[PDB]
């Protein structure tokens, strides 16, 4: 087949060392050669991002430019409709064919709340999902009937991600970084340092555009 | 809150790749952005170090100059008294404020003998302690009554070190290095190579000052 | 004692990021300062390598040339006989002294298929997601007899232990590569650029 390509969505307001280091650390224990970052647009019934749709692309571009691992996909920024996760993967499966392995990166706490999403049953039909294990927290699913769904498709063999097109779930041990897009905004609104949390190109973009102030 | 600041003490005679690489591997999996190296002065009842207070400070300064992670604290070298751990941590909690998170880095073999250390109860009051896990050994505490003390304050979530001022104990996965300050002093008195165990600035300083010969 | 010196053997046709990335990850977890790459010549009873003895040396030499962790040993390439693993270990023990720790790196399923522990430890590259199961229930007892969880045992003793090391997963093998070259798709994520360039010069795996 072809090489496994992982997808990684998020709001990215702003992208930060958490997003990048956690995934590139994943790529070294899973053999990820490609990682496509899909920045979403937040549905209107949720707080909308501070940095607009353009700036978030600029901040991502600058942050990814010297990392060949990552490659940026702006479907959801140019999409009129609001972003639905299982819908982007239907497109990816549609465009990339049925035999290329696809993987979607989500966090542990988004696996906990996972049968919530629109069309949860269709995600594992069109891609694997890799789960960023939140250390220290238990493995507990919300409703003990799709706790069975989890160990049915759970696997500890990373070959399954490369040798099959979809259907499995891998749990990956990632480092901890005490940084989020909420942590960042607060230290800037108060004016404490941020060069340890943010790529220098992006922190400079933030200060130029006057973001989070 | 403010950045978690973690303190790391020792004699450092000389500092070597054991100290640095073990802690900078810690920093990547715990989110440590700053680590303050506190070299101690050995109480008179123990063999005193070969290299004097100045050379040990120079050797550290040379080793740490290009690593922003580590900052050096010479309280104990300029102190008249003999170095007591729970006394330095009491200074740090006082000077730094009661709301900043503090951690103290120690090895596993030093936590087994921990209620041996003076004021073992004052440490968890003012700081967290991060324990360097000696691989291949069990977690057995000396007197199975404060084995309950270990499991009372143990935590497997590195958040607690960041989001709480003090009180927890985190066990960290470290690499093994077959290098120690005793090993080095012998390999120098015997005259076999050391550029794999020691930063080249520090090994050059030692060869210039003629230490361990 | 002296430094622990690990030996790492293989065909290396071609050498690739898997061989190297996997071991340099090991070295950091075990404290390996030196790793001697011992490419083998295959005994005639299994399929022969594509690149001859020279090209497989050059490719290795280009991979290892700016990695101080690895040094290269061409015993088995210059050897008249075919290579016998415990014969290389016996020579090393002889030249090196009885006091210097030695370890031999092998993959898990190559351990699935044996007298190493006179002269050296064996560090086994754990295929992730597969169990520790030995075939014949007498050297499943040999495994846990000499199993060790303390990397000290590899650095403080000259042999006798077996260390099972967690390694990363890389979707690359020499077999994967040969086809992706004969099929004509990229390999720069699987193969060092000096080595991949060497392969296109010599027209290897095409």
């Amino acid at each position: 087949m072809k090489s496994l390509q992982a997808l990684f969505g998020g709001t990215f307001d702003p992208v930060h060392y958490g997003h990048l280091k956690k995934v590139e650390t994943l790529a070294n224990l899973i053999g990820l050669t490609r990682v496509t970052i899909i920045p979403n647009n937040v549905p209107p019934h949720r707080p909308q991002p501070e940095a607009n749709s353009v700036q978030r692309k600029h901040m991502l571009e600058l942050a990814i430019a010297d990392k060949p691992l990552f490659t940026l996909d702006e479907r959801e920024l140019k999409r009129n409709a609001p972003s639905v996760t299982a819908q982007t993967l239907k497109e990816w499966r549609q465009e990339q064919g049925p035999d290329v392995p696809l993987a979607f990166i989500i966090g542990q706490d988004s696996l906990l709340t996972f049968p919530t999403w629109d069309e949860y049953e269709t995600i594992l039909d069109n891609a694997h999902l890799i789960v960023q294990r939140r250390p220290g927290y238990p493995l507990e699913m919300a409703q003990p009937q799709y706790q069975q769904w989890l160990e049915d498709h759970l696997t500890h063999n990373p070959e399954d991600l490369h040798l099959q097109p979809a259907g499995k779930i891998y749990l990956a041990e990632t480092p901890f970084f005490n940084i989020s897009a909420t942590i960042i905004r607060e230290r800037l609104q108060n004016g404490e340092s941020c060069e340890d949390l943010l790529p220098e190109p992006v922190l400079t973009y933030i200060n130029q555009q006057g973001l989070y102030r």
